[PDB]
C-alpha cells in the first residue's frame, strides 16, 4: 500500500535511511537523560511539562528504533540492490504514534502558558480532539498513496482543515496568555509558536511526497522530512518548554530553578 514497497533501493539509498532512523533514536534518548536530570530544578506547578518530554523523547524513539528495524527485517542485499523481502516497511506506525505524542505535546504548551482547572481541562479536551482527527484522516488518506493519489489528496484535505483549527486554538491560547507568563518568557513564548508551525508543516509536505516525488529518491527524502520534523517538533520544543519551566520556577520562587540558572 506504500510507495517504499514499490523500489529496490541501492546500498547508499539503504544505508542512508538506516543511519537516519538510527541517529533519530540516539538524539532521542540523549535528550531523554537532559530532561529527567533538570526536572529536579522545574516548580511543582511545571514539573508535568518536563516529565511529558521524557514520555514523548522514549515514545518517538521507540517508533524510531522500530522502524529501524522494520526497515532491515524488510529488505536483504541480493543480486546487487536492497529488495523486499518478507516483512514490510510502513509509515503507518507513526500515525498510530502521533495519536500519543501530539496530545503529550499540546498538554506540555497548555501547562507552561498557566492554564489550569477547567480551562485547561476543556482546550486540552478540544485540542486532543482536533489533533485526533488530523491524525486519523491523514491515515486513512497515506493508505492510498500507491493505488489513488486524488483519494490521498482529499483525505489531506481534510486533515489539514483539522490542522489550520488545531493551529488557531493553540495561537489563540498561545497570545492570549503570554501576558500571565514570568521571567521574560512571554517573549519566549512566541518562539514556541513559530517553531511549532515550521516543524509540524513538514509532515504534510512528507505526506506529499507520494505525489510528486514517486520514486526511490522520495522515499529518503520522506525519511529525511521525518527526521528533521521529529527532532525539531519534539527534541527542540522540548528543550525551550523546558527552558520555559526553568525561567518560571525561577521567577516564581522556587529555589532549585534559582540555584541553577545561577552555576550556568
Ligand atoms: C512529533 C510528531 C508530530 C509533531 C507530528 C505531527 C503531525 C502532523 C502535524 C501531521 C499532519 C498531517 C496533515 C496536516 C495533512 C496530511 C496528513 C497528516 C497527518 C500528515
Ligand atoms: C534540526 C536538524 C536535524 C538534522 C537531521 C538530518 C541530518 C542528516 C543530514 C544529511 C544530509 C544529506 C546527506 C546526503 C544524502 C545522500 C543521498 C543518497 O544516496 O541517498
Ligand atoms: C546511536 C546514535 C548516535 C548517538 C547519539 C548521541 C549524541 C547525542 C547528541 C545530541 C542530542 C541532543 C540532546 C540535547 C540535550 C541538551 C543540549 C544542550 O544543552 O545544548
Ligand atoms: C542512562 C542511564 C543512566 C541514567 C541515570 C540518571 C539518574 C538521574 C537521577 C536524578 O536526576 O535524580
Ligand atoms: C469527520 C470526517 C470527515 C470526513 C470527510 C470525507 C471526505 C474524505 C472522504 C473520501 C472518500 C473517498 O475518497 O472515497
Ligand atoms: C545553526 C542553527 C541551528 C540552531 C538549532 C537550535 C538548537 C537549540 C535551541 C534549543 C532551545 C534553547 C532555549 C532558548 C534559550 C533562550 O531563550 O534564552
Ligand atoms: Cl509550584
Ligand atoms: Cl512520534
Amino acid at each position: 500500500k506504500n510507495i517504499e514497497s514499490l523500489f529496490d533501493y541501492s546500498a547508499g539509498q539503504f544505508e542512508f535511511i538506516d543511519h537516519l532512523l538510527t541517529m533519530g533514536v540516539g538524539v532521542h534518548f540523549a535528550a531523554l537523560i537532559f530532561f529527567l536530570v533538570v526536572s529536579q530544578f522545574v516548580a511543582p506547578k511545571y514539573r508535568i511539562a518536563t516529565a511529558l518530554s521524557c514520555i514523548v523523547m522514549v515514545s518517538a524513539g521507540l517508533i524510531l528504533n522500530s522502524q529501524a528495524v522494520m526497515w532491515t527485517d524488510a529488505y536483504a542485499y541480493v543480486d546487487g540492490s536492497y529488495q523486499l523481502q518478507d516483512l514490510t516497511f510502513s509509515n503507518g506506525y507513526r500515525y498510530v504514534n502521533w495519536m500519543a505524542t501530539i496530545p503529550c505535546l499540546l498538554l506540555q504548551l497548555l501547562i507552561v502558558l498557566n492554564l489550569k482547572g477547567k480551562e485547561l481541562f476543556s482546550t486540552a479536551t478540544w485540542l486532543i480532539l482536533a489533533a485526533w482527527g488530523m491524525i486519523i484522516t491523514g491515515y486513512v488518506g497515506q493508505l492510498y498513496e500507491v493505488d489513488d493519489i486524488a483519494q490521498l489528496m482529499i483525505w489531506g484535505a481534510v486533515s489539514t482543515a483539522f490542522f489550520v483549527v488545531m493551529n488557531w486554538i493553540v495561537g489563540t491560547k498561545i497570545f492570549k496568555n503570554r501576558a500571565t507568563m514570568l521571567g521574560g518568557t512571554d517573549s519566549t513564548i512566541t518562539k514556541v509558536f513559530w517553531l511549532m508551525m515550521f516543524a509540524w508543516t513538514l509532515y504534510p509536505i512528507a505526506y506529499l511526497v507520494p505525489a510528486f516525488m514517486n520514486n526511490a529518491d522520495g522515499v529518503v527524502l520522506r525519511q529525511l522530512l521525518f527526521t528533521i520534523a521529529d527532532i525539531s517538533s519534539k527534541v527542540i520544543y522540548g528543550l525551550m518548554i523546558t527552558y520555559i519551566a526553568i525561567q518560571q520556577s525561577a521567577a516564581a520562587g522556587y529555589v532549585p530553578a534559582q540555584q541553577a540558572l545561577g552555576r550556568i
